[PDB]
């Protein structure tokens, strides 16, 4: 049922059967977040989960790549995402190209880009730690001036990990447990800041939510503009879009799933004909 960082959300049959659906995990969470989509498939419809892995969005995809091609070989691949399962499923379906392989459908579920780029300076660390900063406050009982000269040279790892060790040296013992559930979801979703995305030949869909929930707009405060196209437009010849309402966080969960699953099961049973 878990297989490395492989999760079986539905086994394909022990030979022939539907096409499998390749999901890959949001920061902070599980591919059990693609159990309603699942429900909203064909019957019988395969589905694999990549969960976490380390290193940059790149160096994601070198991992998952090989799994892939070992499960799948030379396609047909669908690969959908949600969030930053939608930055890794477009990643590896730009290293399946690279290799030959037949990339048949890419589910990009709201995944979209902030309505600007986010400025890999000094600068930016000390004001992303200045706002985190007067935000905790508030919380957990005057931080003392943030040691930016330490901070602005380390990457998003080491960030959290100075700014865990003043949390840890001040006092405050926070539990392993929540510790490991804000830094991944922190870190997981600041390794989508430097994604190094490439063009794709094929198709893409992007169901297109409304807008950012605020609690990513508070992460991130550029994900509060965003462009019809999600950014995708530049890099995507071939895009479809589905508008979906509503924000982001809603976009996985019913009922808003619904129009995602119905849409994609049309896809799904054009893939199956096809391969007659
Ligand atoms: C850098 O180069 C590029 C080039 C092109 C691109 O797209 C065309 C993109 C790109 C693509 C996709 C995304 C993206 C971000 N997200 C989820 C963000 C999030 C979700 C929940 C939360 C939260 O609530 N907390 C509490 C942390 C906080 C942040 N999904 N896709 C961003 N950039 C990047």
């Amino acid at each position: 049922q878990i297989d490395g960082f492989v999760r079986t959300l539905r086994a394909r049959p022990e030979a022939g059967g539907k096409v499998p659906v390749f999901v890959f995990h949001p920061a902070g969470g599980s591919t059990v977040v693609y159990e309603p989509l699942l429900g909203r498939l064909p019957a019988d419809t395969p589905m694999y989960g990549f969960e976490r892995v380390e290193g940059s969005i790149e160096e994601r995809a070198q991992q998952y790549v090989p799994k892939l091609i070992e499960m799948q070989g030379d396609g047909p691949y669908v690969l959908v995402g949600w969030s930053l399962g939608g930055v890794l499923a477009y990643a590896c379906a730009i290293g399946l190209r690279r290799l030959g392989k037949d990339v048949r459908f890419v589910g990009l579920i709201d995944a979209v880009r902030a309505g600007e780029e986010i400025p890999q300076t000094k600068e930016e660390i000390r004001k992303r730690w200045d706002r985190y900063a007067a935000f905790a406050e508030k919380t957990f009982n005057t931080i003392p001036a943030i040691p930016y000269e330490q901070l602005e040279e380390l990457d998003d790892e080491g960030q959290v990990r100075f700014v865990l060790d003043a949390v840890s040296q001040s006092g405050v013992q926070i539990p392993a447990g929540i510790i490991e559930h804000q830094r991944t979801s922190y870190l997981d979703n600041r390794a989508i800041d430097t994604a190094q995305i490439q063009p794709y030949d094929g198709h893409v869909t992007l169901y297109m939510a409304d807008r950012y929930h605020d609690d990513a707009i508070m992460f991130e405060p550029r994900y509060a503009v965003r462009q019809p196209d999600g950014g995708w437009g530049e890099y995507v010849s071939d895009l479809e879009v589905v508008p979906i309402g509503g924000e982001h966080i809603q976009a996985i969960d019913e009922p808003i799933i619904a129009k995602v699953g119905e849409h994609m099961s049309r896809a799904l049973g054009q893939i199956e004909a096809d391969r007659t």
